[PDB]
DNA sequence: TGCATCCGTGAGTCGAGGGTAATAACTGCTTTTACGAGCTTGCGAAAACTGTAAACGCTTATCCACCCGTGCGAT
């Protein structure tokens, strides 16, 4: 089994799991490796970075829940690895270039 | 020294059903008291509006250290 067949199992891994608290120490748990060595692979396969691709699906889950849900800011932030929204709101003008407040009202 | 008038006594719980009636003047005249009518203050409400330290949600400016963007290495 290639390692092109082991990342291509992992981008089904997350896809329903990005709204429980998942992190590396998982992650490399339940694919049989070690907490570094995950990280070497990902590069050659798919040319992105992990531990901000989980975040980019994270953030790509807080636009589809406020687009859609009622949540507010400060504790779709608690799930998602943060304990407040002071840093949550502020990536979101690197991933989508907006405000976590401007995205509900532009329809 | 009787004799004659007089004041003061006379069980206790309950009970039922209730309260009265005879008879008595008219007039003109003058002073006091009440009843409704109509105001005057004033007092408790409704509906607006001008001063402050927090007043509901929410962005940044920072600092820093867990983690690890990757490379290269461990047997």
């Amino acid at each position: 089994m290639s390692h092109q067949k082991i990342i291509q199992d992992l981008i089904a891994w997350i896809d329903e799991h990005i709204d429980q608290p998942l992190n590396i120490d998982v992650v490399a748990k339940k694919s049989g490796y070690s907490k570094w060595y995950l990280q070497r692979m990902f590069r050659t396969v798919t040319h992105q970075t992990l531990g901000d691709y989980i975040r980019q699906r994270r953030l790509l889950l807080a636009a589809v829940e406020l687009r859609t849900t009622e949540r507010p800011i400060f504790d779709i932030a608690m799930d998602l690895g943060y304990v407040s929204q002071q840093t949550f709101s502020r990536v979101f003008r690197r991933q989508f270039d907006r405000t976590p407040s401007d995205y509900r009202h532009r329809l």
